[PDB]
């Protein structure tokens, strides 16, 4: 009864360097040092910086153009850094995208504006619409709040003044209102959560404050009004007189309590203290990894891992049976578009790459976020002249699905194939949201992209919000919002020259050669190719009647059928409900359809830019401008896919939303691509022949007949070795003294 | 290092008798004996019977009316048998639904026609449209085939004559054509599969034969024509002259080979011979079962299992936290509606309860169809005066999902809850189809109903079928078909008096009290109740914008919000594409919408009847007739749900369709039903607090801290104990001599 051998993944070396992953620590250090030695940039370190300096917002690898990468992979691009500067030594503060290279840093190294990969052509510059993060509080919000401190005490026994005794918090909208040169704020009071709980987004208080914060001089900012209980007041005097008048309606606060906390609560059900089932890996990891080149192979699949600050995880050069199917697959942006009868919730339209997925891709809880036997990679990100490493933030694992891949029974025999699949997973927790992203690979050739949501909802005050959600607590509205997450799928099916084919199942009344002048009500296939970008923005059909295929017309199979891959919403999807959003303007045009196809260009690498929110009337990347009538008939196309959900939170979203139901996914599956089903090549299948009450034969096809043992420790033990974020200072470069 | 204790499920006793499950062996024996002792019925045993006798098609428990069951459960119905007779001692053969009772069988026992639970009111009688199964071959098809034996030899080196040397097979349509009193057949030649392979449905040959088979006298049947390569011939002479003419196009057969077989084939991928991950249950089964009353409890859930010949598995009295949410949940019928440029495939519209799900609910392969630690129940069915028991054909198991239930991270702590859920599963294999049905229960209160499909597709000959599928092999078309499977969901939310509410997310341009004469492009909730059956047949909205809730308006929560359950297509769904199908006529009106709500009646227990196919112009149950303008405002309603798929098989459906992508599901989740998320009551969650590079606290909430060991045997060992179908003769009743 020998122990099972839980062997780690195989150590292999990727055939090519990983030209996408990111900067090495040294490179990032060299570039930082170089940038500070450029007096024209006149940069200050974060530690020394305040609100009126020039600082380094980001230093990362500039990803090479596909036209550079493909000849390196198929037949080594010079590395360059992408740098972002926050220039606040000015009354017109701005963000600046630049290129620093060539690397390694040398006398030959230069910098220049970067405007190639953006649709806005402004030398990589966009305004910084929130340059006074501190001053907006100390010289404005807190002063205004002190104007009504007596009122906030009477309403909720609280104050927000900027002191230790503060029991209230003030914040509002994203993006800020950007009508006609002006920059306008709508803010709300919130109750604070108890110490060591993250429940503030469940504690709105319902008093709103409109501010014109145009310019960086607080003596020129104006108080445009207040709102409470659906009544508007132009001035503070008018609100104060109304408040203390007899008959004034005072509404209750939301106060923190067990209801808003994630701890165990309520009756423990029968037998739940016993161990639930646990997935184990008797032979360990049945895949191969290059840890240095962040490269993975599993069965017939291989791919490279990439990771940035904006969108976190990304996959490159995804191949199947030695042949590329996707040059690039990755998150592009996440939208959280709200609506409400109040101005704060009405105005929220989060574009998460502003905050970044990479910085909040924290370490996973082993055994919970992924199975215990999963292999775990690191990810890092640059901020504040520091490299932050999130230890064990990616996970990789095989998983035996609760249902088999295939089967067939008869009166004489039964056969079944197991469904063993591979998953690459990341989880980013941006403030209150927990997005869990998963990339699946299956033995039938199916690639899956999924997202699930959990964490805290961004709540809304109950008062008069009947048309925009449910009341789910004493003074709480669940509110409403659309999640829309855009993914870039650069399919290069049997080469770059591809076409989108729509294969539709549609009703027809039809006559036939055997019908005899009679007709029959039946159905038919309707086939058409998307010819141009003019007709390339579409939605999933009524009754799922239209299938969408990415094919290569120049590589048909032996039956004249173009080889390709079907894209289907396996777990359901949804695009933005709001038409011509007032919040977004031009900032998220990708959110308007489920499936969008454009011709590939190296000057259109991403569907978004992190600071689209800074200038919604003229964003760096305006996705709309990608559509200029280019041909999509056997050219290099990119399929842009939205995963998404319509979320009207109910009482079951308290304390947190659950991953079971907050779910959205698409799947890429072979379509007339192979001679047959490739899952049949697995040994992990069986055929039992049977008669007269017993099995006569059991064919197991060369799979393991191993008998072995495992000792199961409680996974919670490993939780004690949770460390979190490992910081290394990069200027001055001090890699031997990490800290937290 | 003590071994893990894999304890079986707890033995409990259900609070009430299981009034739905089925007849006991003795009852079934007593009823058979009784029926044969009724000379008015003049019945012959199957062993003695041919085509011109009266036989017993079915003996089963007549399920009691809900009006009888509810007072027994909430405050014991007399048992009656439902019997079906195949009366073929007549030139107008017919099926007869009757009631035999009361039970136990005594002098008081009687029989009578049963027409209460059918919409057709014809004393439970419907014609038998296929009474001459044997004669249709020996006196017709084989004689006609011998007429062209020389041609079938030249075309495919084969013959169908009714001999041992037969290499071809002949069969065709379901239902048979039923225009204007006549009964018409369209049949096709098929190639036979090799010995011990089930691949015939992949081997069409493309020669078609139209026959008028009206009446039971073969000398009055007529040969209406032939079809081949899209050319029609009215007579055999005309076809024979055309065939042997110079220039006649002869098209190739589909012949069996590895391509059509399910055995392992192709390159075994890297590391696949190693053991894949395996789910184990360290503490065994964390649920409770009454084996005698077929009753299950898991955590906060409980339900009764029922099982019949027509639709197989069914659930009754599904309760949550001691309160009923569904009186009944179960498969009602499965449609397989095809289309093609040929008459056989054009005419196929299978209604599977004719064949029955219960007879083909074969024993599962342990470790493959379900996890190895699953508990396995039996199911049985009556046929041919015999009780057939399918050993270990139901399975029950917990499963730790590959993703957690909920999580939330901060810079100071992380918390996660596991997603451990319960599954009840059955698999029916009707001829070539393998339907795997699964009922899921989750710790958030979510109930899931799923189907996946695998097995062999019913193929189509390639010739001239371009508009109705792909060519996927040398002479093979994948064809096309809609799967539509109807489920009855009798929600009784906090009592029988319920209402359907549609909560929709829709765009609006809106003015506000804080807007200042400006409007904003936003979105809003749109709420409406379904008032009547006139407006109760609907489809899932555009962009998933409309949520469907089953609520009780008379039991609102403390915030005025009606308590209920959301129904959502979690895994995607689809209804029948074909409008006013010529194949179906009135036989499957439930297939026409995704979601259909009717008022509950005991005289409408099922949406279908097995022999709807026998009289498509006047079926026993015509679902359309359920809709007669009855109020659905706070009355007892039934939600009828379709799971389904549009399936245009491609090359990856060879040899079999795969469960990964052939998938469809709905989910019932609490909606403003509880004060909060009930998943938080589980101990199987964790919270890690962390700082300065280490975890300061790990709260595990009273879950298992067990360290134990398991020996893992290869599951294939248990496969040798596969026995299959255990038959016991019920007339003469001989329970001590079972056989196969
Ligand atoms: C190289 O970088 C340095 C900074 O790293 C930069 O010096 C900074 O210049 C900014 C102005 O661009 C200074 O900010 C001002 O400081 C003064 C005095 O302390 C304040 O009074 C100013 O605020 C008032 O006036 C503003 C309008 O002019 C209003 O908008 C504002 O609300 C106030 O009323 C303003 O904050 C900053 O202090 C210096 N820092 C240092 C260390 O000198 C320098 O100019 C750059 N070099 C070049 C060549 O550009
Ligand atoms: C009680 O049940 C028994 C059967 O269990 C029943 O006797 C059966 O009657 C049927 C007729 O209803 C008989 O079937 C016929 O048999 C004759 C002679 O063998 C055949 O020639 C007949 O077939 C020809 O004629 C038919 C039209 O009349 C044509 O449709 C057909 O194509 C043929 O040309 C026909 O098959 C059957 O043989 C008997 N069986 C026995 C054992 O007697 C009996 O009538 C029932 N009792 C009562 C009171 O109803
Ligand atoms: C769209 O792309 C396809 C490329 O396959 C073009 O069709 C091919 O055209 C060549 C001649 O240039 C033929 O020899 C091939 O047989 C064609 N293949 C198929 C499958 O049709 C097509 O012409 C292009 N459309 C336009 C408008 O240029
Ligand atoms: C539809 O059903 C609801 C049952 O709740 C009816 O509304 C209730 O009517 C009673 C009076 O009969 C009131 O006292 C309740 O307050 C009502 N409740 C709600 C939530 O409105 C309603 O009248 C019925 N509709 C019709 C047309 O009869
Ligand atoms: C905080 O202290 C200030 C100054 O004394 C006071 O005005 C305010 O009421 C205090 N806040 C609270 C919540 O008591
Ligand atoms: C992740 O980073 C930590 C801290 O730098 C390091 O100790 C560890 O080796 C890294 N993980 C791997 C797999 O190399
Ligand atoms: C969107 O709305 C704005 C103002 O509401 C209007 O000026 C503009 O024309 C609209 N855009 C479109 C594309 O309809
Ligand atoms: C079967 O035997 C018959 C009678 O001899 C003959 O006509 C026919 O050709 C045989 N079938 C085949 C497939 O050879
Ligand atoms: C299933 O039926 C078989 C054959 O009658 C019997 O031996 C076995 O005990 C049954 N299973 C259970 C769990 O009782
Ligand atoms: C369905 O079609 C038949 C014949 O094609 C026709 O007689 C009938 O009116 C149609 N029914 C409906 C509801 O349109
Ligand atoms: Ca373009
Ligand atoms: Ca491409
Ligand atoms: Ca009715
Ligand atoms: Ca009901
Ligand atoms: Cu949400
Ligand atoms: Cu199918």
């Amino acid at each position: 009864a020998s122990p099972c051998q839980i062997t780690p993944p195989q150590e292999i070396k990727a055939p090519k360097e990983n030209v996408w992953y990111g900067l090495t620590d040294d490179e990032t250090a060299d570039v930082a040092k170089w940038l500070f030695g450029r007096p024209e940039l006149n940069l200050t370190t974060t530690e020394n910086a305040g609100e009126w300096d020039n600082t380094i917002a980001l230093i990362e690898l500039h990803r090479p153009n596909k036209s550079e990468a493909i000849p390196y992979l198929d037949g080594a691009p010079t590395r360059h850094a992408h740098v972002r500067l926050n220039n606040r030594a000015t009354t017109d503060p701005y963000f600046a995208d630049i290129l620093v290279g060539p690397l390694p840093v040398s006398n030959a190294t230069t910098w220049e504006p970067l405007e190639f990969p953006y649709t806005r052509k402004t030398q990589g510059q966009v305004r910084n619409v929130e340059p006074d993060g501190e001053t907006v509080y100390s010289e404005w919000l807190f002063k205004i709040s002190a104007s009504i401190a007596d009122i906030t005490l009477d309403l909720w026994n609280g104050t927000a003044l900027g002191l230790e005794n503060d029991t209230l918090d003030i914040w509002g909208i994203d993006p800020l209102w950007q009508d006609d040169g002006r920059i306008i704020r709508w803010d709300m009071f919130w109750n604070m959560a108890d110490d060591e709980f993250d429940s503030e987004t469940l504690l709105p208080l319902g008093l709103y404050l409109k501010s014109d914060v145009t310019g960086r001089d607080p003596s020129q900012w104006k108080l445009l009004g207040w709102m409470y209980n659906d009544i508007f007041y132009e001035t503070t005097e008018e609100f104060r007189k109304a408040y203390w008048s007899p008959g004034f309606v005072k509404l209750k606060p939301n106060v923190d309590g067990a209801w808003a906390h994630t701890e165990q609560r309520g009756p423990v059900p029968p037998q739940d203290r016993k161990q639930p089932p646990v997935m184990i890996a008797p032979d360990g990891a049945r895949y191969s990894v290059d840890a240095e080149r962040k490269y993975v192979t599993w069965m017939d699949f291989s791919f490279y891992i990439a990771f940035n600050r904006d969108t976190g995880l990304s996959l490159f050069d995804i191949k199947y049976k030695g042949q590329r199917v996707l040059y690039e697959l990755g998150l592009q942006e996440a939208l959280a578009h709200y609506a409400a009868n109040d101005p704060v919730q009405s105005s929220v339209a989060y574009l998460d790459s502003y905050y970044g997925f990479g910085p909040y891709a924290f370490e996973l809880l082993k055994g919970y976020d992924c199975p215990s036997y999963a292999s775990y990679l690191n990810t890092s990100f640059y901020k504040d002249e520091e490299t932050h490493t999130h230890v064990d933030s990616l996970c990789l694992f095989e998983f035996d699905a609760d249902y088999p891949m295939a089967r067939h029974s008869t009166s004489e025999f039964v056969s079944v194939t197991k469904n063993v699949y591979f998953t690459l997973r990341s989880v980013s927790t941006i403030g209150n949201y927990d997005y869990m992203f998963s990339y699946n690979f299956h033995m039938d050739g199916t690639i899956g992209v999924e997202v699930r949501a959990s964490g805290y909802i961004q709540s809304a005050y109950y008062a008069n919000n009947q048309d925009f959600g449910y009341q789910i607590h004493d003074s709480l509205s669940g509110s409403m919002h659309d999640h829309v997450l855009n993914f870039k799928a650069d399919f290069d099916i049997l080469g770059p020259n591809n076409t989108i084919e729509l294969v539709s199942v549609v009703p027809v009344t039809k006559q036939f050669s055997w019908s005899g002048n009679k007709t029959r009500n039946t159905m038919q296939l309707g086939r058409s190719f998307i010819h141009s970008e003019d007709e390339a923005r579409l939605n999933w059909g009524f009754n799922g009647q239209t299938q969408l295929h990415v094919v290569n017309q120049d590589k048909p199979n032996k039956f004249g059928e173009p080889r390709g891959y079907r894209i289907l919403p396996s777990a359901g999807t949804a695009h933005l409900t709001v038409l011509n959003s007032s919040n977004l303007v031009h900032a998220a045009h990708w959110a308007e359809y489920d499936v969008q196809v454009t011709r590939q260009h190296d000057f259109e690498p991403t569907s978004a830019h992190p600071y689209n929110s800074q200038d919604i009337h003229n964003p760096p990347v305006d996705f709309s401008t990608f559509f200029n009538g280019e041909s999509l008939n056997q050219t290099d196309l990119v399929v842009w896919l939205n995963l998404g959900m319509h979320h009207v939170p109910h009482t079951g979203d308290l304390p947190n939303t659950v991953f079971t139901t907050a779910h959205s996914g698409v799947a890429f599956t072979p379509l007339n691509y192979l001679p047959g089903d490739p899952s049949r090549e697995t040994v992990n299948m069986v055929r039992v022949d049977y008669s007269d009450g017993a099995a006569t034969a059991v064919r197991t096809f060369g799979q393991s007949n191993e008998t072995c043992s495992v000792v199961l420790q409680p996974v919670e033990n490993e939780l004690w070795s949770y460390q979190g974020d490992v910081v290394v200072r990069k200027f001055p470069y001090d890699p031997n003294d990490p800290f937290y």
